[PDB]
């Protein structure tokens, strides 16, 4: 029911491959967003963040991590929520299983408008911070 409307993130690849922030966001597992890893890399602080079409009470965050590599896959996050876009408040902070296992992050109930996904930590192939990639990610109440 939370419907997203936009995506923004800290940063997105789409000269290397074509990893835009909307493609957390698209419905597909074979489409991931990827923080900007061609040079001029952007190595953090990485984030995305979900508007919503309205205000829903959340409970609940889907990370869906990309499904082919583990290069970007979050294993430590912050969740906050906004009504307004620019003020926002923790709601739940933890780590995340090394695997390719869609997550379910859960807290209390809240209002929000925006729900921004703090990366704190990050694991990759080869690297640990440097990237963050989603193939999905959406908010459930
Ligand atoms: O160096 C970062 C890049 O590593 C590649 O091997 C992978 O295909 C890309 O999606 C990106 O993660
Ligand atoms: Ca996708």
């Amino acid at each position: 029911n939370p419907r997203t409307v936009k995506i923004t993130a800290s940063s997105e690849e789409t000269s290397g491959e074509n990893a835009p922030a909307s493609f957390a966001s698209d419905g597909d597992m074979n489409t991931f967003w990827h923080s900007k890893w061609s040079s001029p890399a952007h190595e953090g602080p990485h984030h995305l963040t979900l508007e919503l079409d309205n205000v829903y009470e959340i409970n609940k965050v889907k990370y869906a991590p990309r499904q082919d590599s583990k290069n970007g896959r979050i294993t430590g996050y912050k969740v906050s929520v906004s009504l307004d876009g620019e003020n926002f408040t923790e709601v739940k902070t933890g780590t995340l299983e090394d695997n390719a296992a869609i997550k379910f992050i859960e807290f209390d109930s809240v209002d929000a408008k925006y729900v921004r996904l703090d990366v704190t930590d990050s694991v990759s192939d080869q690297g640990r911070g440097k990237f963050a990639t989603a193939a999905e990610v959406n908010v459930h109440g």
